[PDB]
């Protein structure tokens, strides 16, 4: 059905099963007729037999059906309508999620559990609005979510440029192992999963060791499956199921962090026992996720601003000194190390008049002329940067542990003079806070579905590679070029 | 051959003619054989008969050919090699431009006129490096270029988002008419022209009323024309020829302003008499163009930074006031006009609890509910902006003279409350410094090829449209949303 070969392309949006903590009824575009339903619809709503081919008013009752249909008008959108505490025909009270996607009305029922959403959320959002840095926001959010929603572990996953995830914050029970500073490969969250996570803010798993409920029909006469993209009861991949089971995790709740309309990362809650949050608590958690997302976005913007301002101030100081020095070359020889304040780097060097001066982690004196010649050939009077030097210069491999990434800044419009910034390979700068000799119980699919193997797979994928140069890094580097080229032109 | 219907697609890169101020010889990839040559090659180099099918060493002489070939190695690139003051076989001295494109070596000859390039350029670049604003750089550059290169008119053309050009700076002889603040449509510089302008920094027209020199063969046996994309002697469209002649302009020199690898605009020099600049003066002008480009880029970056910082400071002041006010709605009613400092706008309004408050140029009280309802339908809790309101709401047309553009900011996560920013249609804000009753002598193609008709055509194209909202505008608007939504959530 699915394994480690075709799970990168697994159609998770159309599993044909839901989770047992609720029941689902699929109706036509207009919600006149019941096209599909979950096997457990009878056991929960107290109805007998097959509901398929019956009318809406027949199953739910004219009273309820009218309220649902009017909530679709107020909706429009694919964003699901939340209707807490609604009465059926036979009195029973349910929390109802209602959405419409691919002209099919999907209705999800939960036994109602009536918390005030606005109250819980407002308390949480107040405690994060004060945060003055990305670091202060992310560190306090895991601590706050764990305290409020009472999960055993709360992680924040940040997606790197390569799609890999880094655990950037953690609140856990003291007995559980830490994943803080641990990376996981892009493959561990395939593209189709990232799509749904971008479409649904919130994502719940009541019981990883739960019995999934089939949807009937599993496929319709057209050969069309039920697309559960926006359904909160949508069942989960048996691959991820096995991953959570191998970890000692029985329940999960993830929140999507959207920043500049991109999946930035996930707030992920793990529980060691089964756990469902009521619709009200979910509404609050979702509201919190939106505000967390918005606040992180502004802090990201503020951080970028400060970095570029700091770089502009640093370069002004330099240009001021260059006006009061006769010989610019000896100023650059005295000053080049100070340029390490502009761009995060493990080392910086000056290649001027076929002479080399290094500071921090740089290639050995031997390798610099070869590097300088290479830079001169491909630079073309512009900033040149790679995070994978060995892919460009295969003999660079020998010193990757010291310098695996390089950003080159030409400092002369004419002569082949360069300011070089270096970064150690990413595995050298690992501040892993986890357990080396902590092993995991495996399942049918093998030891691939453990954090130990995931981390080991990622570490292999980034061998001989440094932290990629951010757009901020390349923007500053370009501003630094213009400044140095500009003042170098003045001194002739 | 070409007219006002097929000149938007005119193949200007392959005209099959050069300008009479130099001679051109096209050779094979290796520069072993003369494949094509200009008709005037004989009259300038003092050679007799057809040069096509002869060898390189035969025509130019083994001595010269060796020097040219070694300059291609040092080159590589499509960027043309400049070789001032070179001796032919018969003593004659020439300035030689040498490039290779589509595996065809093109050699351009000018009678040498030996200025020091580095000296002229360094003097010019020094006078612009001090500029502390975009406005100070652009205003002094026309004045400086005119003073140094002695053209009759120097304009700077800035390209708008729609491809239209605005004259943002001018230095002219006092008798000539001013084009300052005048716009021209995108069509006046077709896409294929903008491509070449992005490939060649400098572009010269010695004589608009000059006799073009044919290249022989005009087309080769393959059916391939000579691609003169990087040739400085490349002849110009007869459409533009007629434009310059209608204007009283006999010679032109344009410099490409590249900012963030995009054609930002042109430094354009017009002369009323024929005028060619020697290779040295061109080299200097080109160097100046690169530094002008780089300096404008950093100033653009600095301006963006300051604007976003100023917006962040303004919003901090507001959030501070909102903490010390009980009722946020009345604070917004007292304060909304102050938000006009964040985003350039001719008017701003507050739509709160189905009540309207306006300040500056806004739609009439009548039209606001219709607008509010429209914004509520399409906004979807996000910043919504248009520069062409009538295209979205056709009855808006009536008040376009007051408000033709609108940027909407939702200030509530729940209620349909909005902060609206308005801009008058662009023709209302015209500070044209030109002559209304100044008419132009027309040619075969008609009065279309006059600044009077170009301006009139542009004014038609931007009717009922305001100045588009810049990315800076929308970035601030998004930061303002998060702030207002954030503090509105706190007050419940
Ligand atoms: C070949 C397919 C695989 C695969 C598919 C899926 N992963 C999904 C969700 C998911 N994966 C992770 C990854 C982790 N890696 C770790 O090392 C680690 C913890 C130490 C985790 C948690 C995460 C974080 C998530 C989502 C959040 C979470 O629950 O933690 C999904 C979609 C699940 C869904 O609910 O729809 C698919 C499909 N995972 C693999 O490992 C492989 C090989
Ligand atoms: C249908 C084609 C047309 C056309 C084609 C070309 N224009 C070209 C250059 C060029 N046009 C302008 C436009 C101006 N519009 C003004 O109102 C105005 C002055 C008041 C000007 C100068 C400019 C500025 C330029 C280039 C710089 C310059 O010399 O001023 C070209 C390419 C020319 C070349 O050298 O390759 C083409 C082709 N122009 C039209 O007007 C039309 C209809
Ligand atoms: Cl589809
Ligand atoms: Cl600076
Ligand atoms: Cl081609
Ligand atoms: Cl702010």
């Amino acid at each position: 059905h699915v394994d480690l070969t075709n799970c990168d392309r697994e159609p998770i949006h159309i599993p044909g099963y839901i989770q047992p903590h609720g029941c689902l009824i699929a109706c036509d575009n207009a919600m006149r007729m019941v096209l599909r339903h979950s096997e457990n619809c009878g056991e929960l709503l107290g109805l007998e037999g097959d509901l398929n081919g019956r009318t809406a008013e027949d199953v739910l009752g004219k009273r309820l059906v009218h309220d649902l249909r009017n909530a679709l008008t107020v909706t429009g959108t694919t964003r699901p309508a939340m209707l807490p505490a609604m009465e059926t025909s036979d009195g029973r009270s349910f929390d109802i999620s209602l959405h419409r996607y691919k002209s099919t009305t999907i209705i999800e029922f939960e036994p109602s559990d009536s918390t005030q959403p606005l109250g819980t959320a407002r308390k949480m959002v107040d405690r994060i609005r004060e945060a003055d840095s990305v670091e202060s926001l992310i560190s306090r959010t895991t601590r706050l979510v764990k305290a409020t929603l009472g999960y055993d572990r709360v992680l924040i996953y940040r997606f790197e440029e390569d799609g890999a995830g880094k655990v950037v914050s953690e609140a856990k029970q003291p007995e559980l192992e830490s994943f803080l500073g641990q990376y996981f490969p892009a493959s561990d969250i395939p593209q189709q999963a990232r799509a749904l996570y971008l479409k649904n803010t919130l994502r719940i798993i009541s019981d990883a060791s739960g019995t999934p409920i089939p949807v009937l029909p599993a496929v319709d006469v057209s050969g069309e499956p039920l697309d559960l993209s926006y359904a909160h009861l949508r069942n989960f991949s048996p691959i991820h199921c096995e991953y959570l089971r191998n970890m000692g995790v029985a329940a999960s709740m993830s929140i999507s962090v959207i920043v500049d309309d991109a999946l930035w990362g996930l707030i992920v809650c793990h529980h060691c026992s089964p756990r469902v949050l009521s619709m009200p608590v979910r509404i609050a958690a979702a509201m919190f996720g939106e505000f967390f997302s918005m606040f992180l976005q502004v802090l990201k913007q503020k951080r970028r601003l400060d970095t570029i301002n700091h770089a502009h101030a640093a370069l002004d100081r330099f240009l001021r000194l260059a006006a009061h020095r006769a010989n610019l070359e000896e100023l650059l020889v005295d000053s080049f190390q100070d340029f390490a304040r502009l761009i995060p780097c493990d080392g910086v060097g000056l290649w001027v008049g076929n002479n080399w001066h290094g500071h921090g982690a740089t290639p050995p004196h031997d390798a610099i002329p070869r590097l300088a010649r290479f830079v001169a050939s491909v630079s073309e009077g512009r900033v040149w940067a790679t995070h994978a030097l060995s892919q460009a210069i295969p003999e660079a491999e020998i010193y990757a542990d010291t310098a695996a990434g390089m950003l080159a800044i030409p400092i002369s419009q004419v002569k082949s003079d360069y300011l070089l910034f270096f970064r150690k390979e990413i595995v050298q700068n690992l501040n892993w806070a986890g357990n080396p000799e902590k092993s995991y119980e495996t399942g049918p699919m093998g030891d691939r579905l453990t954090p130990r193997k995931s981390f080991a797979i990622w570490k292999e994928s980034v061998r001989l590679q440094a932290q990629p140069w951010s757009e901020a890094d390349r923007e500053i580097a370009e501003t630094a070029r213009i400044a140095l080229v500009g003042v170098a032109f003045h001194h002739s």
